[PDB]
Formats: structure tokens, sequence, C-alpha cells
């Protein structure tokens, strides 16, 4: 009622593109995996604990111990605190809750089913067929195969992402990074460079990019200054952030990362 | 008085940027690596004996069977038949001629001096003082601290870029690679992403971005699509070429490489 339920039924594709989006030339990845419940995972920053303790560590150096042949940043933060914010499950282990708020949700069972939308606290803690990856983002990109950013600005919670209005948040320009999965139940993950106002896409043309590439379900993970791409540890990516007192770009330190490893 | 020597003076300093030439956003990186004599590599494509060959293959290719810690496309080739142009030498070994003609080269010899600018054939011939690395691009960039392309577009032969006009290939807007080196005598790659016409930056935008970097001396290597940058064996740059029959975006089988590595 709430959430799509996906039953379940060859190594990663890893697309390169550079598209126009409203005119603007916008660079990213399009990543394709199959059988998520073997190479699907959702990973606490700098290691396990790392949610409790609320670290803060950059996507390389996360995914670095995990092995990860892609890796992008996961959910969202605060960044003054490191808190992890949302529901997040990461392999078999529950280490953040949603505080009340409803916000998209990503995550597989652990008879391979994969869940997209919005998941009550009774749905993330059955035991029946329990989650064995679980993170929220701010959004729901894609329901079903239709744009759902509508009833996404109607219902989601808003006190998540810090960009501002949630109307701002929708439909500025800037980095972007979703999750998701096509119709053959293979795991999609998407990233954009860009820079918050600056560059980049916004939500509406990211959703409609995804449907042309057979996303039937997805949300919309951190983007900005935290979205990173990480291809077998390397940094394959633009990051917007600055390094400390010079122009050059920076990768930001984050909370949870999706890797995509061996099976 | 036609070429530049330096006499011989930490892992490689690898920096991203998204820099703006006029309003464009483009992004890139520098490196910079220290002792180029036993860390800097002309690598034939594929492997030794690539030129004679006249294979065709991507950086990937050529640099993960040299272990380079960073690949960048090299020099100027054929695409129909795959012929090296140019004088070439890669870990002292002679693989490609100039056939006459004069234009920019980047090499090392033995002792350690850093050689840039034109060379006469006994210059290349020299067995005192060898050169143990070497190829040549098409414009003399950076000449002594100097921007130097009108001095290039002066004298330099115009046989081996296939862009069009000598005009053209200059000020055009494309993806664009350089090699030099700074006072501390160290290595600098560049490369900027782009498409010729459509995204990147020209000859004189890159001179003047090398010059305020430190860059002494540096010539133009090959751009366009075979412009690609390759960091631990990983793609890190969005080129240009389009995949057979579909959207993305793919690597191009290119001639020589030059590689960063383990001392
Ligand atoms: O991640 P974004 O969207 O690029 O925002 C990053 C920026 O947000 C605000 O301006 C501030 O909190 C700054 O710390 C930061 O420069
Ligand atoms: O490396 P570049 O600059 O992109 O050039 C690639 C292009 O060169 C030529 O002009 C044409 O044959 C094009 O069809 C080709 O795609
Ligand atoms: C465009 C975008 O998503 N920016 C996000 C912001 O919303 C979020 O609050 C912060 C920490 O998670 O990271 C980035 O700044
Ligand atoms: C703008 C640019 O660098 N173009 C080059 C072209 O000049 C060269 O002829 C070809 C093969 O080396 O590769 C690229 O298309």
């Amino acid at each position: 009622l709430k959430h799509e339920n996906w039953p379940p039924p060859g190594p990663p594709a890893v697309r390169t593109f550079v598209s126009h989006f409203g005119g603007r030339a916008v660079s990213g990845h399009l990543t394709r995996a199959a059988a998520p419940l073997r190479t699907f995972s959702v990973l606490e920053p700098g290691g396990p604990g790392g949610c409790s303790q609320k670290r803060r560590a950059t996507v390389e150096e996360t995914a670095q111990a995990a092995a990860c042949r892609i890796a992008q940043n996961g959910g969202f933060f605060r960044m003054n605190t490191g808190e992890c914010l949302g529901n997040v499950v990461s392999d078999g282990r529950r280490v953040s809750s949603s505080g009340g708020l409803q916000n998209a949700q990503f995550g597989i069972r652990r008879d391979g089913t994969l869940v997209t939308g919005y998941l009550s606290e009774e749905e993330v803690l059955d035991t029946e067929n329990p989650f064995v990856q679980l993170l929220s983002g701010v959004v729901w990109l894609i329901r079903n195969g239709s744009i759902y950013i509508n009833e996404s600005q109607a219902t989601e919670s808003d006190e998540t992402q810090e960009t501002g209005s949630f109307s701002k948040f929708v439909n500025v320009m800037s980095a972007r990074t979703a999750i998701g999965h096509d119709r053959d139940g293979q795991l999609v993950l998407f990233h954009a460079d860009g820079q918050t106002e600056q560059r980049g896409i916004n939500l509406w043309e990211m959703a409609e990019f995804l449907l042309r590439q057979g996303v039937v379900n997805a949300i919309n993970l951190d983007g900005g200054g935290s979205a990173t791409f990480v291809l077998n540890g390397t940094l394959a990516s633009y990051p917007s952030d600055h390094c400390q007192d010079n122009m050059w770009r920076c990768p930001r330190r984050v909370s949870t990362v999706v890797c995509v490893h061996e099976p």
C-alpha cells in the first residue's frame, strides 16, 4: 500500500554518460548490478559501529575496507554531529531509526525481495523475512514506473535535508545520487556530478533519466558535496566541496555508504 | 637554443578540479610526481612492441600491464592504421621516428635531465646521455615560464593532428591533456574533460592554467576523444567518444601512454 515489494527471481555494468538535461551537459555514471542479495551492502561510516559512534568518513575509506567494486555515498546525516538519519540496516544489523519521520526507503529482505517506499516501524522490525540491507533517502523518485515526486512533497517528512525548503531541495541544480532497481530485479545506482545552485540536475530531471533506463522504483539519496562515486576503491567523480585553504576539490566525509561487491 | 634542459634537483600529488574558463565549468585533474627518472615512463600501446605492431589499446589496458598509479593517453596516432606518430623512446627503447617533422617533445635523459622543445635527429639519437623516456605532441605550450603557442604555431609542422586547420586545433574547445614539469624538477600531468567544439578548453586556456600551477615547460598531448585519465588502473575521467550503438561514453583505443609508477 505505502511501498512496493518486488519478488526475487554477471559482473555489474558501469556506464559513463555525459548527457544534456535542459540544455546543460551533466556527467555521471549508471551502475546496474545483478543478484543484489549477494552483492548489495549498506555500510556504516568507517566500518561496523560507525553510526553508533557517529563517525564520518569518505566513501573511499569506508569502501576500501569492504573491497567494494562500486561504492557511492548513502543516506543523509547531520553534518555537525555525524548522526545517521533515518532507518538503516547494515548487514542484518539495524543501526538507525526513523525517529517518527516518514521518508523514502530502499532495502532488501532476507529472501531477496526488494522493498521501496514508506515503511512503518513494524515493517522494519519484522522478524519474518527480515531486512538485511536498508537505508533512507529524501523523496521517492519513481514508484512502479511512474514519477512520484509530487506525492513525496505532499507526504514525506522534511526535517532531514539541509538544503532549504522542500521545493528548493527538489528543484535546485546540484550533484545527485539515487538507488533503485529495474524490472529484472537488478540493483541500479545513479550519480551525477554537480554543485548546488551552480551545476547538475534536479530531481525531476534525474527521475526522467532513470525512467529511460528501465528503473521501476528508486529513491533519492544524499547529493550536493556528499555525492561520491568510487570504482574499485578509486575516486571516479568530481566532488563539489573544496579542500581546506585551496580551490582543489575534495571528497566529503559522509555517513552510510551503498556498496556493490563481488558475490 | 630550440629546447630547454632542466637539471635533476613522497607519493605523487593527484588533485581534482572543476574550474571556470570564461564561465564554463571544466573538470579535470592535475598530477605532480617527484623523481621522474625513476617514476615516469612512456609506454607503447598494449605492451612493448606496440608501436612496431601498430597496436591500439585503451589507457586502462596499457596501464594495467605496467602497474601505473597514474596514466594518461600519450602522443598522436593514426586512427585508421594505428601508426605511432613522432619520436618515441619507451624505457630506453626507440620505437617511433619523427620522419623529419618538427614537433614539441618532452623527455628525460639517463642522468635525469628533463628536456622540452624541438630536437634535432642528432639530439634524439645521442648516446652519451641518452633519452630513457621521450614522446612528441603538437604545440609547445610553455617555454621557460612563458606561453609559447604563438611561436609553436609559427614553427611546428602541421601534419600530425587531424582536428583540422592549425588555428582550429589551437583555439577550439575540446578535451585536452598536457605533460610538463615544474621548477623543482617534478613531472606535471594535466587533463581536462571535454568534447571538440562542445565542451572543454583550448590551448591558450590550458597554458594559462598551467602557469598558475608553477609549470615552467610543457607540451600539448593528444586531446579530443583520446583524452583519458586512469588512476590505479581505473578510469577516472569522462571520455567523449560514444560506445557502439548506445548513448554511453567509452574510452578510446589509443597509442603511447604516459605513466607514473612506483620507483
Ligand atoms: O552540499 P552542498 O549542497 O554543496 O552544500 C554545502 C554548503 O552548504 C552550506 O552552504 C554550508 O553548510 C556549507 O558548509 C557548505 O558550503
Ligand atoms: O577526438 P575528437 O576531437 O572527438 O574527434 C572525433 C571526430 O573526429 C572527426 O572530425 C570526425 O571523423 C568525427 O566523426 C569523429 O567522431
Ligand atoms: C543537494 C543535497 O542533497 N545536499 C545535501 C543536503 O541536503 C544534506 O542535508 C547534507 C547532509 O546529508 O548533504 C548535502 O549538502
Ligand atoms: C583536439 C584533439 O586533441 N584531437 C585529436 C586529434 O587531433 C588527433 O588527430 C586524434 C588521434 O591522435 O586524436 C584526437 O581526435
